[PDB]
């Protein structure tokens, strides 16, 4: 592929981030000051961990949705065979989620905006695993650090997405190659932005892997015994 397709690559991957973003960066940082008060917190705080697994489950799944809107309107994603598409999406959709996570992350006081306010990690409380909400804040801290642009992410997480050792894939040389291209356009984008600098400072593959296997766990003990039916966006 020559140097203008690789841009077209590019632009188009930005593009299909921007339509399915799911919140707008412009109305995140916006809403920083909408804070939670105390008595909100505490009002969190009394909720069962069964009410707040429903709510945290709802948010996921949409998260989810948003995840593979935007895979769809990847370009390649769609030609590749069902198995394939399914294989690399139960193996990536959440690590995509937490990465996106850290857009709605204020590295300043350490709150994240959930049901429309901002609220630390002493909000979800009741959930029981302080430790997880507490990786999980550090690692959305460790990226808003970089100062992660949309297009960045856009292109982030599209190769979280399309990584040809998923075990289980059928036209493993299809993903390859859709990898390399998405590669080449995120290498040649960083240039193009004076942004090459990142990618030193990005988190190892491996971390975003056990992170996001900690975070399964907790999701599978909870939807095992409080499943929730809950409406498609797209
Ligand atoms: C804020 C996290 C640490 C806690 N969870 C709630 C959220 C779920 C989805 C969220 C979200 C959705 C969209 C964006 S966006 C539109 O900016 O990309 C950003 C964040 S916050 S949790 O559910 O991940 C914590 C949890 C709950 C239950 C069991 C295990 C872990």
């Amino acid at each position: 592929a020559s140097l203008t397709e690789i841009e077209h690559l590019v632009q188009s991957v930005c593009k299909s981030y921007r339509e399915t973003c799911q919140l707008r960066l412009e109305d995140l940082l916006r809403q920083r000051s909408n804070i939670f008060s105390r008595e909100e917190v505490t009002g969190y705080q009394r909720k069962s961990m069964w009410e707040m697994w429903e709510r945290c489950a709802h948010h996921l799944t949409e998260a989810i949705q948003y995840v593979v809107e935007f895979a769809k309107r990847l370009s390649g994603f769609m030609e590749l065979c069902q198995n394939d598409q399914i294989v690399l999406l139960k193996a990536g959709a959440m690590e995509v989620v937490l990465v996106r996570m850290c857009r709605a992350y204020n590295a300043d006081n350490r709150t994240v905006f959930f049901e429309g306010k901002y609220g630390g990690m002493e909000l979800f409380r009741a959930l029981g695993c302080s430790e997880l909400i507490s990786s999980i804040f550090d690692f959305s801290h460790s990226l808003s650090a970089l100062h992660f642009s949309e297009d960045e992410i856009a292109l982030y997480t599209a190769l979280v997405l399309i990584n040809a050792h998923r075990p289980g894939l059928q036209e493993k040389r299809k993903v390859e190659q859709l990898q390399y291209n998405l590669e080449l356009a995120f290498h040649h984008h960083l240039c193009k932005t004076h942004r090459q600098s990142i990618l030193a400072k990005l988190p190892p593959k491996g971390k975003l892997r056990s992170l996001c296997s900690q975070h399964v766990e907790r999701l599978q003990i909870f939807q095992h015994l409080h499943p929730i039916v809950v409406q498609a966006a797209f």
